[PDB]
């Protein structure tokens, strides 16, 4: 009870100065998938010494984008850029993940290969009252018809997984997060609410996590159970995704991690779990999952201060904030003011308006 965001942390290879997490979040400035040096000033930016840092989701092949001018993590060229954006962070001493990202079925023709339907568990599109695409050209369009996988056909998007998780480490990164979370591929087959499958990737809550399990276990194979992140949300209803159950699905993952670290032998680095914004469910899912437990979502200084002076997390990633201020840390350690946040200028491809020009607390 006397620990607190500014406590100093292990978290198995990487001894961390605090507990303020930058979360992975999409920011399209990465032109054409391609990181640049605007990545690598505004990563560094927000670095602080000691300090760990989640890249904005990255693609793992063709057809995982569902955004314009996301990074991707699986071809030479982009190992080749991202070692710019790594040295950065490193130089000021930060730590860094590169989050692994397939969108599924929230995508559109335009982001995949020879124009071909977004893939998912399921055939169904996502409804199209609440929820759009967003084109390279700024527009919002209906998400189309997806087509569901064979079960032939997974294995070779875990492949996907392996070859970014290990393209990741040789451009520097320090390990990787899945992006299990928010409606996006695998959390398709988490979820009842879109997983409407006949085979043994659908129906009980066991066989709705054998897609991330695989992937898990494919990626830790790959690199090290000790540089690999999972985020989940099992309480959040984007693109669709709800479950009839989240605390069940959210214990059967969280149960699905622990009984894999015992057939690998070594510890994932972290579980990253995303509130929407009872409060007995994150507080569940913590008390359950043997390791590092990194909470999100809604957080400010006091409730991230409590939330570690209480047990409830080892570690608190902050996303909007972190965006206005690049150097949060340092605020929250001084109790200081915040820059707010422009909503407009989050999914620009300006490498310095809304980006960079964030600016720093005066001396
Ligand atoms: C502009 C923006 C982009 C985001 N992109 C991602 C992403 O690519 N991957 C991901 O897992 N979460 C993404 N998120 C969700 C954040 O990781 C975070 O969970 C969310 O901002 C809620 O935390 P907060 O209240 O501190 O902002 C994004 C959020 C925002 C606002
Ligand atoms: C001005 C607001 C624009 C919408 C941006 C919104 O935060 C969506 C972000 C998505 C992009 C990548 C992601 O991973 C998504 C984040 C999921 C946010 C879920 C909302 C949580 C809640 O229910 O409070």
């Amino acid at each position: 009870s006397n620990e607190t965001l500014f406590s100093s942390y292990k978290m198995g290879r990487f001894d961390l100065s605090h507990r303020v997490v930058l979360a992975p979040m999409t920011r399209c400035r990465a032109l054409n998938g391609v990181p640049n040096a605007a990545l690598a000033e505004y990563y560094a930016q927000r670095t602080t010494p000691g300090g760990f840092l989640i890249s904005e989701g990255t693609m793992v092949s063709p057809g995982s984008a569902g955004f314009p001018h996301v990074p991707g993590i699986y071809s030479d060229e982009q190992v080749e850029a991202w070692k710019q954006v790594v040295e950065a962070v490193h130089a000021k001493g930060g730590f860094i993940f590169c989050q692994l990202w397939h969108v599924g079925r929230a995508s559109h023709a335009v982001y995949q290969p020879n124009g071909g339907s977004p893939i998912s568990s399921t055939n169904k599109p996502i409804s199209e009252n609440r929820w759009r695409v967003l084109l390279p050209d700024g527009s919002h369009v209906k998400y189309p018809k997806p087509r569901a996988l064979e079960a032939s056909e997974i294995p070779r998007v875990v492949e996907d997984y392996c070859l970014s998780a290990l393209n990741a480490i040789r451009a520097g990164f320090d390990g990787i997060e899945i992006h299990g979370a928010h409606g996006y591929l695998i959390d398709q087959f988490l979820k009842d609410g879109i997983n409407d499958r006949t085979d043994q990737y659908g129906g009980s809550i066991a066989n709705r996590c054998r897609f991330l399990k695989q992937v898990v276990e494919g990626v830790v194979s790959a690199i090290g159970a000790s540089k690999v992140g999972v985020r989940v949300s099992p309480a959040i209803d984007h693109l669709d995704a709800t479950d009839s159950d989240p605390l069940s699905l959210g214990l059967a993952v969280v149960g699905m991690l622990n009984k894999l670290q015992g057939v690998n032998g070594s510890k994932l680095a972290y579980l990253h779990v995303t509130q929407p914004r009872e409060a007995k469910l994150m507080k569940s899912l913590r008390m359950a999952y043997n390791g590092t437990f990194m909470s999100s979502g809604g957080f400010n200084k006091e409730l991230g201060m409590q939330a570690v002076q209480q047990g409830d997390a080892d570690l608190v990633s902050y996303g909007r904030l972190f965006i206005a201020n690049p150097d949060l840390v340092s605020r929250f350690k001084i109790d200081g003011e915040l820059n707010k946040y422009n909503r407009k200028t989050f999914y620009t491809q300006d490498p310095v308006v809304g980006y960079t020009d964030y600016p720093f607390l005066a001396p």
